[PDB]
């Protein structure tokens, strides 16, 4: 089997992305954001509480007649911004772009915080991280593509995000037409439950290419690009009146700027982030200082291959039985 989905920015500066997925019998079509970095299937529900809810669309077990209750079940996630939601646990049956898994956890959300209600785009997630991640307790439950992975025609997914347009995950299979040139592939660890990987280098602009390792995660459920801050001081360095505010809380530059590209490599080929992928737009309406999209990662742990650096490429995320990720231009 496989699926196909379109993903589409949830606003004008691709803060996150939603793809439509049925729940339930008669299907309940929500939209959700489909996150490398995390491996829980979590929704707004007709349990949630309702002084939470502020315009998404809830799924409610009640009408589904495939719907179960999985018995004493609970879950309780936090991610890197800070955010959290919790609940307990259905199965139910799930459907992606045509591509149908029975007995999927389904995390019912009771409680969310408030950057969740406040976002009334997006109506829960979508875990693509490995199932080791997963939160579900006593029992931990398997993500979405765990499960559908047997019956794929080939075990992969793919993200193709757009630039301020829609884009596609595709499930079991490499669509040869959407990438240019050839996918280069990578060594993976899962020892963190992570698609984590090891870049060979950077380059700012036209500038030569620095040759160091540098160790991230690909996370489609991250907004930006979170690098060391030698290489982020060193692309900052490039943008006339580009500094670091910790008022705003990273580096913020003039609007009026053009900014440099940024290439990332993967083994011997080499990805181009546009300058333009790397603008998020004024901190506040009006304000003539934008937010940058290249942010240090040294208050985080580990780096952090967003959604910045992921549009510039089609990515596959090969799970097979030793993953490995690969990366082609487009």
């Amino acid at each position: 089997s496989t699926g196909s989905a379109t993903t589409t920015p949830i606003d004008s500066l691709d803060d996150a992305y939603i793809t439509p997925v049925q729940i339930g019998t008669p299907a309940q079509t929500l939209n959700l954001d489909f996150d490398t970095g995390s491996s829980d299937l979590w929704v707004f529900s007709s349990e949630t509480t309702a002084s939470e809810v502020d315009g998404q669309t809830i799924y409610t077990p009640s009408k589904s007649t495939t719907a179960k209750l999985l018995s004493g079940a609970t879950w309780s996630i936090s991610y890197g911004d800070g955010s959290s939601s919790s609940g307990d646990v259905y199965t139910d049956t799930v459907s992606v772009g045509g591509l149908t898994v029975t007995g999927q956890a389904v995390e019912s959300a009771k409680k969310v915080s408030s950057s969740f209600t406040e976002d009334s785009t997006i109506d829960g997630l979508l875990g693509l991280a490995f199932s080791t991640l997963n939160t579900v307790s006593p029992t931990q439950q398997k993500t979405f593509f765990d499960n559908a992975k047997a019956s794929l025609d080939s075990p992969v997914f793919t993200a193709d995000l757009g630039y301020h347009a829609p884009g596609t995950y595709n499930f079991g299979f490499i669509d040869t037409t959407a990438y240019t040139g050839s996918i280069t592939y990578t060594a993976v660890s899962t020892k963190q439950g992570f698609w984590e990987w090891t870049s060979t280098g950077y380059a700012v602009g036209s500038g030569t290419f620095k040759s160091t390792s540098i160790d991230g995660i690909a996370d489609t459920g991250t907004t930006l690009l979170y690098l060391p801050a030698t290489v982020v001081s060193a692309y900052w360095a490039q943008v006339s009146g580009a500094k670091s505010s910790s008022s705003v809380g990273g580096y913020v530059f003039p609007c009026s700027a053009t900014l440099p590209s940024f290439t990332f490599g993967v083994g011997s080929a080499r990805i181009v982030i546009p300058g333009d992928y790397i603008d998020f737009g004024p901190i506040s309406t009006g304000s003539s200082s934008c937010f940058g999209g290249i942010q240090s990662s040294a208050g985080i742990g580990i780096n952090i291959f967003g959604d910045v650096a992921l549009k510039a490429a089609f990515v596959v995320f090969n799970g097979a039985t030793t993953p490995t990720l690969g990366f082609a231009s487009k």
